[PDB]
DNA sequence: CACAG
DNA sequence: CACAG
């Protein structure tokens, strides 16, 4: 997942009311422009930091790549100089409480500041020009200041798009896979929605939530241990790759703010704020233990899934 | 009447859409501004010349005096610093085809900046403040540069709002008038819309449109000669102080674009675009003697209405 | 160059 | 001060 600060100070109202970026394709004398350039390498789920007005305004979420198209009418004078042919993202806004004003901290950030195409001056104005790529190391300091408002917006959110979109390229390999047969991708698919072979599977080593002990099967998510986007063909349809868990628990295993000890002792995740376990009334403590075969996918899942500092 | 220039590259697109000028009452520290309090000298029917991104977008015509409204919601961040009790002003905001840059005509202008409060540094960079009176030498020069569509808002448009606003407190002053009677004042008060016995009067001196030809009651105005604010009570409903006129005629002549000679020859002020007269298949020429007591009025209107450079 | 200053 | 720069 990358980091972007866009600059809009001219049009901020217009983009955010829009949930939209928009710049020329080319400066306005046809020439290449780093900053226009920088749209063609958004990906969808790259968080973007708007500034505006001295101001960090927003922790957005791309959810598009840049697509052709016009500069937008509501622009008006403020827009005039910019060449009508240009790149849109679709930019989902989070606006902030926090409007963190860059310049006031800039003893703080001035060290993280990339070499070549920094958004703000060593003095902490702003540069001139309207997107830039922000190194991860810059990001952090960012959020740091904003606070828990930036982090809500990233991790098990923002952060998540990028493996959705590994997982919709595999399901493409699967669905083109000569190797395979007919049956085989149509199980790999359901799998991933934990749907056909895998479900009826998991339901002879499982019978409830671990967490909350609901058996009923229409309040319960046939979750992967391992991922399905990293099993093999073998581990996406493997009985003991999964557990039975109620929506909210399914919600915190699948993101790695919970996991569990080979003995069914609950992992929290520092990046589990604690105030969601008291809401959802769900206690730390030892949710029985796993099969050795389930221990092999859970040890995956605290090596990779969990979210460590 | 007076000129204003309003600096608006802040907030341009939203008090253009909800046709509106706004500023706080005082500046952020509750001390007072020259620049806010001008708000409270804006006129019905002044024009403001509207200034943002370097040029003018609008010759507008103010329709309120400025009234006591919050911050317009809609600045958002733009305006964050501006306290949220102001003044705020109708503007019909009249948009212009040639935006004029006003730093590319800084040598021509120059001359005509004022000493104090000057919209323009001598430079010709914008000062940064909010609204600026502009002298009336100055205001002719910029209407030379922006050419007709500035003339065309300003010319028997912006500058006829004063007369309305004076001949309605007249009104005020004769419906409170203890020196005349009930019947007196319904009368003069009807004559202002060449009503009652003024119109009675007026057919039995004219029976046609001068310049049409029209006798049909129903498509004639019967329109004083002296116009109703500046006649005395026996003028105003004199039937030889009239003319029976069509209304594109009667819009002519009240607003002095054409006037006539005491022998009937049309007089063609220099401020009617001759291509209206054309559209209208109007004639210049001659339309008929006036009679003694109607040439006493048509003297007045010749010398004080007829619109002369 | 140039969505900040 | 500060609706531009
Ligand atoms: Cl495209
Ligand atoms: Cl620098
Ligand atoms: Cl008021
Ligand atoms: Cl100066």
């Amino acid at each position: 997942m990358n980091y972007w600060w866009v600059s809009q100070k001219q049009t901020f109202k217009q983009e955010f009311e829009g949930g939209y970026m928009w710049s020329p394709k080319e400066n306005k004398n046809g020439t290449q422009s780093h900053y226009y350039n920088n749209m063609t390498l958004v990906q969808p789920g790259d968080v973007v930091f708007s500034f505006a007005n001295g101001l960090i305004l927003s922790v957005g979420i791309a959810r598009s790549h840049a697509y052709s198209y016009n500069k937008p009418t509501e622009f008006g004078v403020a827009g005039a100089d910019w060449a009508n042919d240009g790149w849109k993202i679709d930019l989902e806004y989070h606006l902030v409480e926090n409007k963190i004003r860059p310049k006031a901290h800039i003893d703080f950030i001035r060290p993280y500041l990339p070499q070549k195409y920094s958004p703000l001056q060593d003095n902490g104005n702003g540069n001139q020009a309207y997107l830039f790529s922000v190194p991860h190391e810059l990001a952090s300091k960012v959020v740091e200041l904003i606070g828990s408002e930036a982090e809500e917006v990233i991790f098990g959110f923002a952060d998540t798009t990028e493996i959705t979109t590994t997982a919709d390229a595999i399901e493409c390999q699967i669905s083109n896979d000569a190797s395979i047969d007919e049956t085989e991708k149509h199980q790999l698919v359901k799998s991933r929605r934990g749907q056909g072979i895998f479900r009826s599977r998991l339901e002879q080593v499982e019978s409830r939530c671990r967490v909350t002990g609901v058996q009923l099967k229409n309040h319960l998510i046939a979750s992967h241990i391992k991922p399905w986007a990293v099993s093999n063909n073998q581990e996406r349809l493997d009985g003991h790759n999964g557990l039975l868990l109620a929506p909210h628990v399914d919600h915190l295993f699948d993101k790695g703010f919970i996991s569990f000890e080979d003995n069914g002792e609950m992992i929290v995740s520092e990046k589990l704020n604690l105030d969601v376990l008291k809401a959802w009334s769900i206690s730390q403590g030892n949710y029985g233990y796993f099969s050795k075969q389930q221990q092999e996918y859970m040890c995956y899942h605290r090596e990779n899934v969990f979210k460590k500092l």
